[PDB]
């Protein structure tokens, strides 16, 4: 769900504020998206919106509201490592490893401070 991405992210870059960070970067990172990503961040985001877009894809899955933010997980978070709860249904475990991946690829991406809050009408 949501609030537990954000809480992943924290788990694998201790330092950050992830909305501050994390939200309105480039023109993946953020609500939808469109154009090509502008550095690797902003495409671990694509990779993330359109793992959320194949969840959606699963038959087998039906969110609350549509939005795969809406579906709680369990996982946990020791020294900096994210663990999905094996016990998560298919479609939990889905959203988990999309949020997981997502965590760790925002953790080793370099991030670049002219990318946050992108004119994206304009670089998108
Ligand atoms: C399916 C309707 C979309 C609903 O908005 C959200 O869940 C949403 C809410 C708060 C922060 C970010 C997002 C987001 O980044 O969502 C990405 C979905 C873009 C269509
Ligand atoms: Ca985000
Ligand atoms: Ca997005
Ligand atoms: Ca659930
Ligand atoms: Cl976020």
């Amino acid at each position: 769900a949501l609030w537990q991405f954000r809480s992943m992210i924290k788990c694998a870059i201790p330092g950050s504020h992830p909305l501050m960070d994390f939200n309105n970067y480039g023109c993946y990172c953020g609500l939808g998206g469109s154009g090509t990503p502008v550095d690797e961040l902003d495409r671990c985001c694509e990779t993330h919106d359109n793992c959320y877009r194949d969840a959606k894809n699963l038959d087998s899955c039906k969110f609350l509201v549509d939005n795969p933010y809406t579906e709680s997980y369990s996982y946990s978070c020791s020294n900096t490592e994210i663990t999905c709860n094996s016990k998560n249904n298919a479609c939990e475990a889905f959203i988990c490893n999309c949020d997981r991946n997502a965590a760790i690829c925002f953790s080793k991406a370099p991030y670049n401070k002219e990318h946050k809050n992108l004119d994206t009408k304009k670089y998108c």
